[PDB]
């Protein structure tokens, strides 16, 4: 084969490493494994992977029309000067409340707002595209939330607000720093750390309760 | 069963979980498959696993004096305010030039020193330690460096050296601004990025240079 729909041989493409973050390489082959087709990268720093066509992403930003609840993507995460690139989840497109911009619920559990400019498609996401979510906790969150999905429970929470948060099953003394749409950031009193959080996360004690 | 060596049902362990990083947990459980056993963990947080040897560890810090160069060991790693638990190899051992600490080589390519307090060792590490290094280019160059051992080929840096660095695939003009023990930070100065890096990395051009 040289090409496969819009998969061609040499073009630009991003790849998942071992490591789950991403990276952008060259697309060097494509390989027919029985009923499908795995598709061969040359990473630009240094390996090669054979993966399936859920595993790797256009090199374009979609546009923000094609972007739905469930979408699967890859999008920028910001560990403060270090950019690096994470699979997700759509979990909200944008609106009025969210100031136009992305909610996505990355693979690890961690949440954040995007703008179409830091999310590239995956090329072939599964049907149900929360099926390849390899954390079993995470992908059953995001199942759950898919499903509800207009529905989605929240708290209210105030800037100020005393709260107690939970961090590997231990519940830390906290406070509500700041509301951002469907997020909050939480400053933990203990260290001093700082952490956004979904407003329907059970890690929060008022949502663990109501629940 | 229920026991196997220190290995006993209801110990506190680290398990890994799917996105790499480990958590604290409960071992609720030992497994006959094939050859060996397997190890049931309930994590503090969230989530159960039934994890091979290598992927758990004792929750001590181990004695300085069972640590050599190849040991599996799991390492703090952080992220300003943020701590996470991360396998890896050590690479040295406490000594005068590095200030006393275990340089420890992630398994995603990472390094940095450590003390012993943040250390865990790995129940039931490979003979060959390495190999459950799932990225083939760490794996390669972890084989090659604990193999070659006290060889050690770095390259000689100073404060304000201009060089360049190599960043996915692209060799950015660049400067050192420090030197701890075998490893160097590195300003990358296109977009302001700084980045510690060991000094027998081929990143480094005079590295990637050195014949
Ligand atoms: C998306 N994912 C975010 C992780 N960061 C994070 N995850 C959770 C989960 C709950 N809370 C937090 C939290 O506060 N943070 C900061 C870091 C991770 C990463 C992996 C590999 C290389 C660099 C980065 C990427
Ligand atoms: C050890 N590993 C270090 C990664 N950070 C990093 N890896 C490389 C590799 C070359 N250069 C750098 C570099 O500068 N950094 C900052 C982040 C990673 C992580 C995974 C999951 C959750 C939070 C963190 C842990």
């Amino acid at each position: 084969l040289s090409k496969d729909g819009d998969l061609i041989v040499s073009m630009r493409i991003l790849g998942k490493k071992r490591t789950k973050t991403w990276h952008k390489g060259t697309l060097i082959a494509i390989q027919t494994v029985g009923p499908g087709k795995k598709y061969k990268v040359k990473f630009d720093n240094k390996g090669k992977s054979l993966l399936s066509g859920n595993h790797i992403a256009y090199d374009y930003h979609p546009p923000a029309d094609k972007l739905y609840v469930g979408s699967r993507v890859v999008a920028k995460y910001k560990d403060g000067n270090q950019v690096w690139l994470y699979a997700g989840i759509v979990a909200e497109t944008p609106n009025v409340k969210n100031k136009l911009r992305f909610l996505i619920f990355f693979d690890d559990g961690y949440a954040s707002y995007v703008t179409q400019s830091e999310l590239y498609p995956i090329c072939r996401p599964l049907k149900k595209t929360w099926e390849d979510i390899e954390d079993i906790s995470c992908r059953d969150f995001i199942e759950e939330y898919v499903t509800a999905y207009p529905n989605r429970p929240m708290v209210l929470l105030k800037s100020g607000q005393l709260i107690k948060t939970e961090w590997e099953g231990t519940w830390w003394k906290s406070r509500v720093e700041e509301v951002d749409g469907s997020l909050v950031r939480i400053l933990f009193l203990d260290d001093k750390r700082c952490e956004w959080i979904y407003r329907g996360s059970t890690r929060l004690e008022p949502m663990f309760s109501m629940k």
